[PDB]
């Protein structure tokens, strides 16, 4: 028999650069929260019902060390999977350090996350895959690229990057708006449907190993 796969594969940030970020989406979240722009527009994040405190909306986090998922395999049982990691790039890399470049942190009615944007190799290890759902289109490879921070109580884990995606298309289709603030790490937008953007002035750098996840 051949040998079954991990969850997942993708960076997984180190003990500093995970706390170095974690604490980095917290603060975003108070700000946020506690920022009159956003308080404005508390209808179009939840339905009903006062000031919200997004650290504890947002109640579902990452157990422990942050991470971003280039290719979730499910233990095989996902398509493409089989493909991805038998690359010669994913076994080349697989072990090796790498950094990766966070843009802007994003929020909406069910995520909070960190968008991520890879380098060409990095890119290499991004699966040109087959089988794209709606989303994909558009962007640049890799856009999906991202690290999750929170998501709201009943939400599935593929939404992170679907938020990320959907809001990337709107940028995309030039309605982004004009910046409603300056939070101290950099530019906020107000994109609608509860969804917001900051893009960082200087864009963070976390180290991290590609590897995969069983757990
Ligand atoms: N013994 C245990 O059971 C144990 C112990 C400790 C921790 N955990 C946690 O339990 C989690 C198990 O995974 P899960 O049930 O949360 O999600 P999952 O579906 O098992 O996938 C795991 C990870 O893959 C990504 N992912 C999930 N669905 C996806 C999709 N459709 N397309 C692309 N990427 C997808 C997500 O990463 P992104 O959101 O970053 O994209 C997610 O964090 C692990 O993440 C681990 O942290 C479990």
């Amino acid at each position: 028999e051949k040998d079954f796969l991990p969850l997942y594969f993708g960076w997984f940030l180190t003990k500093k650069s995970s706390e170095t970020l974690r604490k980095a989406g917290q603060v975003f979240l108070e700000e946020l929260g506690n920022h009159k722009a956003f308080k404005k527009e508390l209808r179009h994040f939840i339905s009903g019902d006062e000031k919200l405190e997004l650290v504890s909306y947002f109640g579902k986090r990452p157990p422990g060390v942050l991470s971003c998922t280039t290719k979730f395999c499910d233990y095989g049982k996902a398509a493409g999977a089989e493909e991805y990691a038998q690359q010669e790039v994913v076994k080349r890399s697989y072990g090796k350090a790498f950094k990766l470049s966070i843009s802007a942190l994003f929020v909406t009615p069910k995520t909070a996350g960190a968008q991520v944007v890879l380098t060409d190799q990095e890119l290499q290890l991004w699966p040109s895959d087959l089988d794209k759902p709606s989303a994909s289109e558009g962007l640049p490879p890799g856009s999906r690229a991202h690290v999750t921070l929170g998501c709201a109580a009943d939400v599935q884990p593929v939404q992170t990057g679907l938020d990320l995606l959907d809001i990337l298309q709107q940028v995309k289709g030039g309605s982004q708006g004009e910046a409603v603030g300056e939070l101290p790490r950099g530019k906020l937008y107000s994109l609608g449907k509860g969804r917001w953007m900051l893009s960082l002035t200087k864009k963070m750098e976390v180290k991290a190993i590609f590897t995969g996840y069983y757990g």
